[PDB]
């Protein structure tokens, strides 16, 4: 008890950042996946103190942080060193964040949990599973030779706003506020391109590509609902993969949000593996 210490902090400094990364690595290796910590958000000063660091004789063994992204909720990331689990560390860390979230007119807190780790007991105490977030990677240097579909592909320009806004409205319905200007931001940023898939003369799908020097990231893949289930999505992803490989990139990444595990088979079939996976559970503060 003498060496147990909790510091409430508005922003982590160099020290506190490097300790958090160490704890993250130990959790990552022990559990396979880690919650989202948003390391860029932690170097940044905020109105209330936002991170709760748990030390035992100077060593960081526990961490809780709270995040304010949208109006109705607060995202909570919690990490305890595997050595020190089930000793109350996480519970104590919650009590420190509570008075602060009541200072913000928030009563709903959402936890990011490594996939498969905590399913049985988040059920028991009333947590509501919401959705899952997967970061996937394909290290295979061999291209995808297989999906011959009646599709042609072209790169999107600023004249493709209506196509891109229409595709996003029906494939990402609870998301698209001011898509016009979001796609305008994307198409004005050199690191991004958007592939449009065409079935005859109809655009039926799109995929975003964020290029880096040695990799590229696919995101916001969409196929018109009436055209799904015909292999067009797999053909579009494979086209982006072969495009990425032909530019000498050694890796394709992919961010995807799902509500069940079955939806990932699609990406497994194309050579992706899970690098990180989190399920987002919910609860109001009333249920302690
Ligand atoms: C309540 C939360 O911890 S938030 C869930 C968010 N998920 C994550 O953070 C996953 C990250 N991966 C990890 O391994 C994490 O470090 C953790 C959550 C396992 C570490 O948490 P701990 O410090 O070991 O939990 P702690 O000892 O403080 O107990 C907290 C409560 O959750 C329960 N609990 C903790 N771990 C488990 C577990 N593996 N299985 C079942 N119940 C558990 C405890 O019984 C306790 O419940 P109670 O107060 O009603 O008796
Ligand atoms: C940031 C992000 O979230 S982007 C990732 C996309 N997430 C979304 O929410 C977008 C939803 N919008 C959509 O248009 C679609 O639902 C998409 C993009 C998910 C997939 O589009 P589709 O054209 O329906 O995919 P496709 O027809 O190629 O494959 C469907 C199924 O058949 C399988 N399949 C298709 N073709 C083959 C084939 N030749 N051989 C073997 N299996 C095949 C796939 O494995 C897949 O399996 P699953 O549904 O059980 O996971």
């Amino acid at each position: 008890p003498r060496g147990s210490m909790i510091t409430q902090v508005n922003q982590l400094d160099e020290l506190q950042l490097k300790d958090l990364k160490t704890l993250r690595a130990e959790c990552k290796k022990n559990d396979g996946s880690i919650p989202n910590l948003y390391i860029h958000i932690l170097k940044q000063h905020r109105s209330l103190p936002t991170s709760f660091l748990y030390y035992q004789n100077g060593a960081l063994i526990g961490f809780l942080s709270i995040y304010f992204f949208y109006d109705d909720a607060v995202e909570v990331a919690v990490l305890v060193s595997p050595q020190y689990r089930r000793q109350g560390i996480a519970k104590q860390l919650i009590k420190e964040a509570l008075p602060l979230i009541k200072s913000q007119n928030y009563f709903n807190l959402i936890f990011s949990c490594p996939s498969r780790l905590n399913d049985n007991w988040l059920t028991s105490k009333g947590f509501t599973y919401l959705h899952s977030e997967y970061f996937m990677e394909r290290d295979d240097l061999n291209p995808i030779l297989d999906y011959i579909r009646p599709l042609s592909f072209r790169m999107a320009t600023l004249e493709d706003i209506p196509i891109l806004c229409g595709l996003d409205e029906v494939c990402f319905p609870d998301k698209n506020q001011d898509s016009v200007h979001r796609f305008q931001q994307i198409l004005n940023e050199r690191e991004y391109e958007i592939v449009i898939a065409m079935l005859n003369n109809h655009p039926i799908g799109k995929s975003h590509i964020r290029w880096q020097t040695k990799r590229a990231t696919l995101s916001d893949i969409a196929i018109l609902p009436k055209e799904q289930g015909k292999g067009f999505g797999s053909a579009l992803i494979a086209h982006c993969i072969n495009m990425i490989l032909s530019e000498g990139k050694s890796r394709v990444d992919l961010d995807v949000e799902t509500h069940n595990k079955k939806a990932l088979n699609l990406y497994i079939q194309l050579g992706f593996h899970i690098q990180n996976a989190c399920d987002y559970w919910s609860i109001n503060v009333n249920q302690l």
